[PDB]
């Protein structure tokens, strides 16, 4: 549910890290990110108001990097700048009941990864 959608979001994000960061530590990155997102999202997931807390759940990498990304970098031995450098600039990822979607660039459109 929430778990599945976190996975599609995770899969999307680390697809940018593979082949430029060490395979094994990227996996660990994925693993930590999943745990931290669950941990954060716990208590803030309302399937009947999909949009409630969405601004909260939003994973954003502007000129500021979302804390869960920083944390997952630390916990995987990965330089936070190497992680940033390999992900799209101005990335937003919205993980909401029934839909995960993302934007790239401040004037980018919103693209949908998963919806049901
Ligand atoms: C996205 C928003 C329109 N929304 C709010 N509650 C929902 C329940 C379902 C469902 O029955 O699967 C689908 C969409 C829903
Ligand atoms: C005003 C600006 C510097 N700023 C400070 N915290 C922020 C968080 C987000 C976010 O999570 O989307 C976006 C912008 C933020
Ligand atoms: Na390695």
């Amino acid at each position: 549910h929430m778990q599945l959608e976190i996975q599609v979001a995770l899969n999307f994000i680390i697809s940018y890290l593979y082949n430029k960061l060490p395979r094994r530590r990227v996996n660990i990155f994925g693993e930590e990110l999943e745990r931290l997102l669950k941990k954060k999202y716990e208590g803030h997931w309302y399937p009947e108001k999909p949009y409630k807390g969405s601004g909260f759940r939003c994973i954003h990498i502007g000129e500021k990097v979302d804390p869960v990304i920083e944390q997952a970098s630390k916990e995987s031995g990965l330089d936070i700048d190497d992680v940033r450098g390999n992900l799209p600039q101005d990335l937003s990822v919205w993980i909401d009941p029934f839909e995960v979607s993302y934007q790239i660039g401040e004037k980018g459109p919103v693209k949908v990864l998963y919806v049901d």
